[PDB]
């Protein structure tokens, strides 16, 4: 497993990230207290996950750049850029958890639920985003791909926030939205909210960093990565409800939050008129007993087994796309990622 | 007044901003609903203010670029970049209003307080930020100053969020923080939270757009603009409490929110031990009668008249800095802005 190999090292480079981001304090002591808060926000919200998106940059980089070109500086930039993807994720999750009324994340209480944090987390989240661009400037400003990386991170963020917009609009609090929960809609939501930043961005970044700038090469990689991202979000939805919370580190809120989840979409395709009514009466509400009825409806329709089959067909489909579209990139770049997610 | 001249026109270019930002809908109909939400967010949160920061870009641009170089394209870019500063402001204010528990902004209920919006405004706010970078790409990507503008907007945002961090840390809910409310601290907060983005950014952008890229020229402009921004935030603080809300369009929350306001700092410098105790018992709390005691303490110490004097000395001080530092830029660039704020 190429990720488990590169990980310890990736994770160790976090203290240098924090050191470099908290050196502004030297030039300007007056911002001491803010930088201290920044460190606390980084330590709490950037550590504790699996680091798959960040590690994808490092792994891809190693596989795409001739080993003679992997000097100490180039490696450090690679890890820095991986850490940029992780900071983007931490930005996103801190704000998402507020918007989804979540309780826990990565096995600890959500940053916004900490006493004395609350809605100040809005600013915390945006500070994490700003750190991305400070890191890129600090480590990559003289590199021919600098502008490419900046634009990629900006554009990936815009797309993801369009995603999030679709997510929120399809899931209004207090309104039954079952009619809106279609396969077509679901696929759009997850393409935008998840697939661009979690799959396309880290591989593209490593591509740019290796001087692979071509529009056709990016687009082919993209065909594979967006389908992988679709599956990853579908797995995420399944795990919100059926996942083991000691493994996931997070309590589910999709049913309560009236979300267009893969589960509810599959439910809707399979439900009798009577079960449609159970869903209609119970979905999108805070009451634990109403959430449990929805779960029981999902179990009665064998949705876990529908997911298991979907995982199998999807895996095959993605492997097919790797056969079609990897070239001229090493198939290993996509395979090691698929292994990681399936 | 060069602003009142350029305004109608600036404001008219907003429908083209919205048109260009909602054309993504052509390529990708699946994001139709999101783009529609984006339009509603822009219409609600980018219109209704005075447009001073955006207009500063246009005004400065006209004054800094030889009129033979002001072709239709260059003007359109100038107005576009002004609109970028306005979108940055709208981002900031939408999220700030959530964090400060505000009620109204620009004479209407705060976007987050609208029924059916609530904390979804977090995403709305970030979408406004993303629009900045999409506009820059769309209009300025081929210009020699593109990277300069991107970095300036990113860096200005980081600095402002460091500011906001200091603001929030100095003002914890439920804790007396009087000891922390010093002149030294106040000056740092406002330099970072207000002065960079509201004063330095729009003039710098116009500078870059005119090919004025030099470090010394930017730094001189900066000496003038950050002192102007300090005064603007001090005026903002005074107006939170003493301003006429039919003019300001916003209800004050500084005392309730336990803020390190210029008012409270001036109070602290002038208070007897007994008045110190009144402030200590009444500051930073939601109760209307406790807020009214604080106001009455401010009036008893003649703080409105202290502000009026400060406005006079500050104006003189800024004019002194214009005599020192404008050159080789036209003094009019700084004067027309000062007129606008004082
Ligand atoms: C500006 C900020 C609000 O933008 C975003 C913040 C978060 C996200 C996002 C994207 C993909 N997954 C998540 N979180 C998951 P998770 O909460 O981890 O299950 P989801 O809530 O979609 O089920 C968040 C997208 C955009
Ligand atoms: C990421 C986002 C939270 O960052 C910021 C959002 C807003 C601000 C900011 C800066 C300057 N003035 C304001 N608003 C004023 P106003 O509410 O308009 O009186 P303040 O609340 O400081 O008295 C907001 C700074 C940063
Ligand atoms: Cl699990
Ligand atoms: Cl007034
Ligand atoms: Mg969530
Ligand atoms: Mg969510
Ligand atoms: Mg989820
Ligand atoms: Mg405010
Ligand atoms: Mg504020
Ligand atoms: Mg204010």
């Amino acid at each position: 497993d190429v990720y488990a190999q590169e990980k310890q090292d990736f994770v160790q480079h976090f203290s240098q990230i924090v050191r470099v981001l908290t050196e502004d304090e030297m030039g300007h002591p007056e911002i001491g207290d803010a930088i201290a808060r920044l460190k606390e926000v980084l330590e709490y919200n950037a550590i504790g996950g699996k680091y798959n998106r960040g590690l994808t940059v490092v792994v891809a980089f190693r596989e795409l750049v001739e080993p003679r070109k992997q000097d100490a500086d180039s490696l450090q930039r690679a890890w820095t850029v991986g850490w940029c993807v992780e900071l983007l994720q931490a930005f996103f999750l801190v704000a998402d958890d507020i918007m989804d009324s979540s309780l826990t994340r990565r096995g600890q209480i959500c940053w916004y639920q900490k006493p004395g944090v609350g809605l100040d987390a809005i600013n915390d989240a945006n500070l994490l985003e700003a750190c991305i661009y400070r890191l890129l400037k600090l480590y990559c400003r003289e590199q021919p791909y600098y502008l490419n990386l900046i634009e990629l991170f900006l554009q990936s963020s815009y797309q993801t926030e369009i995603g999030q917009t679709l997510d929120l609009l399809t899931a209004p609090q207090g309104n039954v939205d079952l009619v809106r929960f279609t396969e077509k809609r679901y696929k759009s939501i997850v393409k935008y909210k998840t697939a661009f930043y979690s799959f396309y961005l880290p591989i593209a970044a490593a591509m740019y960093m290796a001087g692979i700038d071509g529009e056709k090469e990016h687009a082919n990689a993209k065909k594979i990565l967006l389908e992988m991202g679709e599956f990853f979000q579908i797995q995420d939805d399944y795990l919100d409800l059926f996942g083991d919370p000691s493994v996931t580190g997070k309590i589910g809120t999709d049913i309560q939050d009236n979300k267009c989840s893969w589960l509810v979409v599959q439910c809707l395709q399979r439900a009798t008129p009577e079960q449609y009514q159970i869903l209609k009466e119970n979905y999108g509400q805070k009451e634990a007993e109403k959430v449990a009825r929805v779960k029981a409806l999902y179990e009665e329709l064998d949705l876990p087994a529908v997911f298991l089959q979907y995982e199998e067909d999807s895996y095959s489909h993605i492997m097919a796309l790797i056969e079609q579209y990897a070239a001229p990139l090493p198939p290993a770049v996509f395979l090691g990622l698929a292994r990681k997610i399936y």
